[PDB]
């Protein structure tokens, strides 16, 4: 008896059938009514349309690109009776054009990154995100375009919220639940809130041994190697009073992030999650960096901003994943072949993925999601725990979207979290917020020199791992 | 079509140790010595150890060698006689010198392959400086072979088939280097820059990575230990840079320098022929600086003119990979560890080698690339990674009863040829692989990296910053 939450009352137009189209699509199916035939799936590879040949849903064999785009979506967009919704879970394509091109013919739009058509400052998911911004201010209102709705970002920005709500009860502070940005952000001020990791453990195992010139991961290889190559980046706080000597600011924009001239997956920060405590992450760059960064800033009469979060990603991912790390950023060029691991070859694991907000009363809290791959196979098909995260989430997201469908341009942060919670947690397993009195400074100093700030733990100064 | 019996051991046979190393050593010794062998007995206070001891039926004393005994232990059983007996000692947290000059004092034959105190002055240079001195204090007498396994040990015989391969592959006969002064000069007039010991182990485990479990396929503690230690190398002449927490040592023979950092968490850009290239961790280890003062060419003054940069450049197995990402993100040891045995092992080989490079033809891998496959066919108990150290101090042990009054002795002292004659038949393919690979491949990248194109091989482009 699984809820069907509304009708689809147009075509349906999934761009992409990789890892997360393959998990979202039975959701798609399990939660809305809509007219069968008029699904459509476009993804240029082979896997892809023989996967797709077997659940019998329409199959267009194309890569989406500039120069076919407009001819190609325009008429699957608009072939009624009613509103259609385009769900972009592709690589290589740009999530602004086609949103664009979505909202200017009355499509709904969902997608889980912003990423451009197939000089550090440019191609930066700070820029990136900045175009999207620039849009909503040209085009205020109209049709809805949800824009990074996957676990992270995505989720992660629901979870910020209800962790920021769990810490103001706990440490006793008093007031109404915000209900718009400027009081989100008033209430991580007045909660001491510095920073915010978001901090990922996947512990998922394979059960064949990892190949030799193979990358290996439970989500995309060509998504995640193209992030971790790019500059680290990061929602830049008011606390911190240190940045090192190869980080870079921007000179216009939102005004909320830094990035740093080395790749992200080869930048490692001290974390924790509840399962792994004191660990490595990767400081991969990622659009909720800034995105949180940026809602939770507080300004003044002029403007200036007089608090922000500092908020980034702490990545460890599956134990293959780490060793594809080494492997590739030690020959210093990409395997030769990759490949994602599919639930049947998963022998066991979680992927504990959550929000770690630090610097308040009570140190540092955790919370989030520890899905396993064996609650997975119960609930969902055809996806491992990280595929079932995004996919629950971009199911939250067009919930969202067809209760809301004249929102105009729309993240994760803009989101009823509550009502996207409700959707989304029958697929997230324990759903828990911890407590640690860890801090970057456990064991420190050591037996080494180091160039660490002892006023303050939480300081990127210590975070960040100086090799 | 037999194996080989190379000497009779005429006296007690004291195997200190019998972790790994002492378990893949012990049938080479029952296999290739003649003796009585009620003769040979096993110390090591190990309940595990007992029992394996046990069941191959082999005396045992289950007791740990401390400074507090170990003059009360050893002499009695070093000298029962009737004549020479040889001390084998593969343990850990003992005294490699003390327990050396208590056999030498006693006409025992000894043999090592680290050295380690008793459980810069903790440094592996300082370590061997005092090893330097003991032979300084006391010339000739007993042979008593220091670091004498895989690496240190084999890689030094290693690097001089390597030289005189090159020379060779360059058209230059009759190079037959005799004394050190010789090998060094060889080394120099090659234009040897410097010496990766380039090692992938790619052994794999039939179990995946456990949580909070160091694995590894030979010592977690040793390993462990010289990985927490500052990354340490001999140092070339031919290095222009050295990094801000770079020192040196104002004493002993000049040939190295420490980083303070620790090395199982510092990277360096290396190549092997199975792995191509790779990172390597820059671990601390005696060839290191032994190798680099072996090759060292002075001028009347005495001071270096032409040394070679050498350092460990070690991809350990994946499990060891993890473990240490492991590790040192959550800065303490794992609850708990295990050593990988053959049984647990589904493939792999470990390839172990010396990457000469600076010369002619770029740069030469030389080495072993014994598989487990191979292994489990010609000696039992161990994994690869285990018979490549064994199996080397077999060869140390034959050269010891060949030369039983050479005095303290490095394997840098010893006849390579012979003792690779001894090792061969348990290394599986010995090769040498040109490449025209440097650290400077593929860059500069995409982003700003402070590098040397004129000199590829300089450290500043090897180190991974
Ligand atoms: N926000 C999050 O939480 C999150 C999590 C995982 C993935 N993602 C993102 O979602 C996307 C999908 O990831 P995945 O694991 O499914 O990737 P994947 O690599 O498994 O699949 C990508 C698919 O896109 C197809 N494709 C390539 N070029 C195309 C084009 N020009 N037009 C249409 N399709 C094209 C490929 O054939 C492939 O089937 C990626 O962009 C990734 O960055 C976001
Ligand atoms: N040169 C090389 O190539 C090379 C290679 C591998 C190992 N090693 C060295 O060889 C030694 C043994 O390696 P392994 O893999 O067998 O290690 P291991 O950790 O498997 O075994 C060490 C053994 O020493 C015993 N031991 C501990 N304290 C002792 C004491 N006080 N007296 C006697 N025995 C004691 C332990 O019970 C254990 O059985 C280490 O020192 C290691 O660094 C050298």
């Amino acid at each position: 008896d699984w809820p069907v939450y509304h009708r689809i009352d147009g075509p349906i137009v999934m761009i992409g059938f990789g890892s997360i189209g393959r998990g979202t699509l039975p959701l798609i199916e399990r939660h809305f009514a809509f007219d069968r035939s008029k699904l459509v799936v476009i993804d240029p590879s082979d896997e892809a349309r023989k996967l797709a040949e077997a659940r019998g849903v329409r199959f267009i064999q194309q890569a989406v690109t500039r120069d076919n785009y407009r001819e190609l979506l325009v008429p699957l967009l608009t072939a009624g009776p009613g509103q259609g919704f385009c769900v972009n879970l592709s690589v290589d394509t740009s999530s602004l054009d086609i949103m664009e091109l979505a909202r200017e013919n009355g499509a709904l739009y969902i997608d889980t990154v912003v990423e451009p058509w197939l000089k550090p400052e440019a191609r930066s998911f700070y820029a990136l995100r900045e175009t999207v911004l620039a849009a909503r201010r040209n085009k205020p209102g109209g049709t809805t375009a949800v824009s990074c709705c996957g676990a992270n970002p995505g989720m992660v920005s629901w979870f910020v919220k209800q962790a920021l709500v769990n810490l103001a009860a706990d440490l006793g502070v008093t007031g109404e639940e915000p209900t718009t940005r400027e009081e989100w952000a008033r209430l991580a001020m007045d909660l001491g809130v510095k920073g915010i990791h978001i901090a990922e453990r996947d512990t998922q195992r394979a059960s064949f041994p990892k190949p030799f010139d193979v990358f290996v991961n439970t989500w995309s290889v060509e998504g995640f190697v193209s992030e971790g190559l790019q500059p680290a980046e990061l929602g830049w706080g008011t606390f911190e009073r240190w940045m090192p000597d190869n980080a870079r600011g921007h000179d216009s924009g939102c005004g909320a992030g830094i990035y740093l001239l080395q790749p992200g997956a080869n930048t490692r920060v001290r974390s924790w999650t509840p399962t792994a405590m004191a660990q490595y992450g990767f400081l991969v760059t990622h659009n909720e960096s800034i995105s949180i960064a940026d809602f939770l800033t507080v300004r003044d009469a002029a403007g200036q901003a007089v608090y922000r979060p500092t908020c980034h990603y702490a990545y460890h991912p599956c134990n293959d994943a780490v060793l594809s790390l080494h492997e590739m950023f030690g020959s210093g060029k990409r395997q030769s072949d990759w490949r994602i691991l599919d639930e049947t070859e998963i022998v066991d694991g979680i992927d504990e993925l959550g929000v770690l907000l630090y610097g308040h009363g009570k140190n540092a809290y955790w919370y989030g999601s520890q899905l396993s791959i064996e609650e997975t196979r119960r609930i969902a098909p055809d996806q491992n725990a990280t595929g079932l995260q995004v996919s629950s989430a971009v199911l939250a997201g067009m919930v969202w979207a067809l209760e809301n469908p004249n929102a105009g341009i729309v993240e994760a942060d803009d989101l009823d979290f509550r009502r996207c919670l409700e959707v989304q947690t029958p697929y997230l397993g324990p759903v828990v917020g911890v407590y640690t009195d860890w801090t970057p400074l456990a064991g420190r100093p050591g037996l080494f020199p180091e160039d660490i700030d002892t006023s303050d733990p939480w300081q990127f100064r210590n975070v960040l791992v100086r090799d």
